[PDB]
């Protein structure tokens, strides 16, 4: 037995269908699911409406990692009162039965599921286009200075749909990020999305989220991760093969250089394609009709489209965190419609 009988031995509450609690929500059914714990789709009898309920796991660690959650959304839901920043919103939080709840307003299919729905072909150039212009203006929002909020986990599954027919979307999960300022988390951010700096030990700050933005809008127009690493050393030389060597000016001051490289003064890698060889304007068609060829004859897809995308692209995925693209200028940027 776990928790009086209402826990099963992952530390998950056991959903109930139809369950009433604290002469409010109505349990439905589970619609998802992660590290966390579950969400639920419930009825709200006293707002009369139907919410997502998120049930944290009833374990210290769990229930501490989103109690920071529940402090950011508190703190970016406050100054964003006509939510037109791209970011899910906190209703309400409780606890019940040993789990810490959060409620949100209730939202559709994450990015990987639109992904899955594609065959793992990608989405268009143009829905790529309205999913970044959201993900900018959220990341511009998280910038501002009473925020400077971190992400820390941006990927495909953190990004829902409000609607299965629609491209409008929110940014979820909070739970791994961080403000600027203290230095505390050193290992951080999904394998594949993970930031130069990071890997290489140095500083970082707001800048590794648009790394993050830049490999996920590649794989949304393409169907495949950019750089799929199985290891550190394995991700540090696929973004290798793309990008080249990092400047010298860097490494001189990683702390993790000669984790994957040797020291003319010149770096190069300790013993792939040949470096800055497989090239993004290659892994996009430019001018071969998009990913795969499958775009030739479409509308949408020129080559004078597919050089602004390059272009931005490659802003996000600079190696010097002073000089990538901030959400304000990348806004401004010519892919986007005036
Ligand atoms: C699944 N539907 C759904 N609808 C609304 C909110 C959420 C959600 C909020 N925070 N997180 N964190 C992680 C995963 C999902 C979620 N989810």
């Amino acid at each position: 037995v776990y928790n009086d009988g209402y826990d099963d031995d992952n530390y998950d509450y056991i959903v109930k269908n139809g369950e009433k609690w604290m002469d409010r929500y109505e349990i439905d059914s589970l619609i998802g699911k992660g590290s966390f714990g579950q969400v639920v789709k419930a009825y709200d009898r006293v707002e009369q409406e139907w919410v997502a309920i998120k049930i944290i796991k009833n374990k210290k660690a769990f229930l501490n990692q989103a109690q920071i959650e529940v402090r950011l959304l508190e703190l970016m839901n406050k100054h964003d009162t006509e939510m037109k920043y791209y970011i899910v919103h906190l209703k309400r939080h409780f606890m019940f039965r040993n789990h810490l709840c959060l409620v949100f307003e209730m939202l559709s299919y994450n990015l990987y599921d639109l992904l899955r729905n594609t065959n793992f072909r990608g989405v268009s150039l143009n829905l790529t286009r309205k999913f970044a212009q959201q993900m900018c203006t959220a990341l511009l929002f998280l910038a501002t200075p009473e925020l400077s909020i971190i992400h820390c986990d941006l990927k495909p599954e953190n990004i829902l749909l409000c609607n299965p027919k629609r491209s409008a979307i929110k940014i979820v999960d909070f739970g791994s990020s961080c403000q600027l300022g203290q230095r505390i988390y050193q290992y951080i951010q999904s394998r594949f999305y993970r930031s130069p700096e990071v890997l290489l030990g140095m500083p970082y700050d707001l800048a590794i989220d648009m790394w993050s933005l830049g490999c996920i809008l590649v794989e949304m127009h393409t169907g495949e991760p950019l750089f799929s690493g199985a290891n550190e050393v394995d991700q540090m030389n696929k973004i290798v093969e793309v990008l080249g060597i990092p400047p010298a000016h860097i490494l001189d001051q990683a702390p993790k250089a000669r984790k994957f490289f040797e020291k003319d003064g010149t770096w190069n890698l300790k013993k792939y394609k040949p470096p800055g060889t497989r090239k993004l304007h290659n892994i996009l068609g430019v001018e071969t009709g998009g990913p795969g060829g499958r775009r030739a004859g479409e509308s949408g897809h020129t080559v004078a489209d597919y050089l602004k995308f390059k272009d931005l692209i490659l802003r996000m995925l600079d190696y010097d965190p002073k000089t990538r693209i901030q959400p304000y200028y990348a806004l401004q940027h010519s892919f986007f419609k005036k």
